[PDB]
């Protein structure tokens, strides 16, 4: 645990690009949680992830589960934007998932969409780190990490970055908005209020690179090298990212624009063993060239 918790920030960055502030806060919170500096009757760490979409939020939550609990199976997701009905009853489900896996990351999507009812169960987790289910026998959450997402501050967060005003002025301005949708008890029991930032076209390109890494590695098994032009990477970065969908299409795009054609070349034999595949942009996609 010691070694792991120290190298936490590295491990998280192996899969999550940028968002350094987020990583630090979470890591420090978890480190501060262990070592016994916090009320034992609390989750390991509770967080409010604010900012844009498809920028790392879910990715960080995923990676955290894997890096901290050795597997992505340690993630429990609550797509709150769906629990708009008999919510309360449909979770005492939550208790059960936690009941069988005490060490687990619990992700609540769009937390503002939750009805006051949920916040009580939620708040009961943040305090005393325990929960009374339907039957009665309470579930221990002391070994869980709670991550809550929301876009409440997003537009103002963005605005603060364009006008480029001090981070403090952003966080404060953003916090005010939060004080209008969340009960202070809630915001006060949060270990951290993390703000994710705008996946600059750069971060997208950076994701293109880390995305390419698996392809390189998978190809390396055939001694095959894969060099891409900045233009090519930029193109993937372009087609890959979406304002509303985030960096989700990237995978599908890289698959279709690069992997699909590359595959035809290998089966055809154009790309042999050890070949240094050069990839550059064309009229409406990518072009491949084997050096002579």
């Amino acid at each position: 645990e010691r070694e792991k918790l120290l190298r936490l920030e590295e491990e998280l960055h192996k899969r999550v690009v940028g968002q350094d502030e987020a990583i630090r806060a979470v890591a420090d919170a978890i480190r501060r949680a262990r070592a016994g500096l916090k009320d034992p009757n609390r989750p390991i760490g509770s967080f409010l992830f604010l900012g844009p979409t498809g920028v790392g939020k879910t990715e960080l939550a995923k990676t955290l589960a894997a890096t901290l609990f050795d597997t992505e199976e340690a993630m429990i997701r609550i797509d709150m934007t769906e629990y708009m009905e008999k919510h309360a009853v449909s979770r005492l489900q939550l208790t059960e998932a936690v009941r069988r896996r005490p060490y687990s990351v619990i992700l609540f999507d769009a937390i503002e969409k939750a009805h006051p009812d949920v916040f009580n169960i939620l708040l009961q987790i943040l305090d005393d780190g325990r929960l009374t289910d339907s039957h009665g026998r309470t579930v221990d959450f002391r070994n869980t990490v709670i991550i809550l997402t929301s876009n409440l501050g997003s537009p103002l967060i963005l605005e603060g970055l364009q006008k480029g005003w001090p981070y403090e002025r952003i966080r404060d301005e953003v916090f005010k908005v939060l004080q209008q949708h969340f009960r202070p008890e809630f915001l006060n029991r949060l270990d951290e209020i993390v703000v994710f930032r705008p996946l600059t076209k750069e971060q997208i390109r950076q994701i293109v690179e880390i995305q390419l890494s698996y392809l390189r590695a998978r190809l390396a098994e055939k001694r095959i090298s894969l060099e891409l032009t900045e233009a090519a990477k930029d193109f993937l970065a372009e087609r890959g990212y979406d304002p509303v969908f985030g960096a989700r299409p990237l995978r599908r795009v890289i698959q279709r624009e690069l992997e699909t054609p590359l595959a035809q070349k290998i089966l055809a034999g154009e790309v042999k063993e050890g070949d240094r595949v050069q990839v550059d942009v064309g009229p409406a996609g990518l072009v491949f060239a084997v050096p002579a």
